[PDB]
């Protein structure tokens, strides 16, 4: 429901939502309770074209070669999906994914994944940057 | 996950989705269909932003004083919610609202309610214009 005027400072916009791609260093439930602290939530994706976004901003740079989204094994529903509960709709996962190790998602750039989805399986002790989003839903 | 270059001509763009505001006369059930035949669904509406929006497009004409939205009374749920199965979670009734008729939804511009969902006990006959959505979630 966000407009690009609805974004607060240093995020970006697109589809209805307002993006931060942090580049601090945190595991993924680090992660996870940081987007909390900013009234958000780690990334949700819920469409190819959301997808593309978020890949055309992590391509425009080579220093960091994976970021935190916001899913993860489900214990309840036995499945990987969004941390808000709701199952994928889009699939994005890259070349040979997931692997099923009850793991945490990332973006991955890393060889034939290229910004794709990862299952990765420290979710508290392996360190990157990540992406909150917010929908101004009210 | 619409931007603005992705709304069909005649459709309007806000906070990710796409709107057809359609001045036709039909029921509510020849409305659902009639999103249907453009791809796409009756409104559903799932913030405050998005209301307003609506109530924008609505309140700049005076000829018609309600249109078809995508909601519903469900037998199984035994509620109103989305016809995509989902509840209600902005909640935009006008004064006095539901009636509690096992109805269908429209946008109302009638006496206290201002531009404010009512529930249209006639699901058939009562003809009118009609809000559609696309989220271009592909
Ligand atoms: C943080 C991250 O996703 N790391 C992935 C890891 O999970 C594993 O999939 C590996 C190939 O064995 O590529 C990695 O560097
Ligand atoms: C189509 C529509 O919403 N019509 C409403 C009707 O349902 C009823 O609520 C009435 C007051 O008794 O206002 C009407 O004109
Ligand atoms: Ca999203
Ligand atoms: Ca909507």
């Amino acid at each position: 429901c966000c407009s690009e005027d609805d974004c607060p400072s240093g995020w970006k916009f697109f589809g209805g939502s307002c993006y931060l791609f942090d580049e601090g260093s945190r595991g993924w439930e680090g992660s996870k309770a940081f987007c909390e602290s900013k009234d958000a939530s780690l990334v949700t994706v819920e469409c190819s074209k959301e997808d593309d976004f978020i890949r055309g901003i992590l391509s425009g740079q080579t220093a960091k070669h994976y970021y935190w989204i916001g899913a993860r094994w489900n214990e309840e529903h036995n499945d990987y999906r969004w941390i808000d509960g709701s199952p994928f709709t889009f699939i994005g996962w890259g070349p040979g994914k997931p692997d099923n190790n009850k793991g945490c998602l990332d973006y991955l750039n890393y060889k034939e994944v290229v910004w794709q989805w990862n299952d990765h399986v420290d979710c508290e002790n392996t360190n990157g940057p990540c992406i909150c989003e917010i929908d101004c839903s009210d």
